[PDB]
């Protein structure tokens, strides 16, 4: 499965936390242009397959932004890192003490989200606790006016070390689909730093490939999102000629 047999006992440590299926809890407090809301999510992750199954509920009533815009905010430690890349998995190496994930998300010709989250274990549960603040949105625009399709395009994201902060940085573009066929750009700037003073794995340049399916629970009356998300790491070659010349 496995995830223990690596020559590197540091890799062994992190992988052992992510053997098997791990329960996940997500909590978000949000405030966008003064529209306050809370989201709770539950489900499970299987990092061997880079696989997340999560259901999110807006516990304060109607969500005042479109669900797709919160996908990246609402646990990269469940990404599948190839065996030959496991020395580059920052996210698992920061566990169980965890890491801070901070972003600014710029919606082109509209407002911005600023997010701070702490991702860590509480017992056997991987917890993602988030604060989100949104300002400068158009109250009748694509976000506050709910003009986005309920879907999520597949995309690739580059990850780099931020060696001076003992963590990583990443910037990438999300393109949300507008209901008229156009696109709403959401430009992401991201940084992650460990919560402990313990050692972490700082990665060589690489990327994560993502795909997400969004659906609804037909017996759920609350405003909600069902997410099936896969994240896989790539972009570093083996070696040694390769193995297949």
């Amino acid at each position: 499965h496995h995830h223990h047999h690596h020559t590197d006992p540091m890799v062994s440590k992190g992988e052992e936390l992510f053997t098997g299926v791990v329960p996940i809890l997500v909590e978000l407090d949000g405030d966008v242009n003064g529209h306050k809301f809370s989201v709770s999510g539950e489900g499970e992750g299987d990092a061997t397959y880079g696989k997340l199954t999560l259901k999110f509920i807006c516990t304060t009533g109607k969500l005042p932004v479109p669900w797709p815009t919160l996908v990246t905010t609402l646990v990269l430690c469940f990404s599948r890192y190839p065996d030959h890349m496991k020395q580059h998995d920052f996210f698992k190496s920061a566990m169980p003490e965890g890491y801070v994930q901070e972003r600014t998300i710029f919606f082109k010709d509209d407002g911005n989200y600023k997010t701070r989250a702490e991702v860590k274990f509480e017992g056997d549960t991987l917890v993602n606790r988030i604060e989100l603040k949104g300002i400068d949105f158009k109250e009748d625009g694509n976000i506050l006016g709910h003009k986005l399709e309920y879907n999520y395009n597949s995309h690739n994201v580059y990850i780099m070390a931020d060696k001076q902060k003992n963590g990583i940085k990443s910037n990438f573009k999300i393109r949300h689909n507008i209901e008229d066929g156009s696109v709403q750009l959401a430009d992401h700037y991201q940084q992650n730093t460990p919560i402990g003073d313990g050692p972490v794995l700082l990665p060589d340049n690489h990327y994560l490939s993502t795909q997400s399916k969004l659906s609804k629970d037909p017996n759920e009356k609350r405003d909600h999102m069902v997410l099936l998300e896969f994240v896989t790491a790539a972009g570093i070659t083996l070696g040694m000629d390769e193995l297949y010349k």
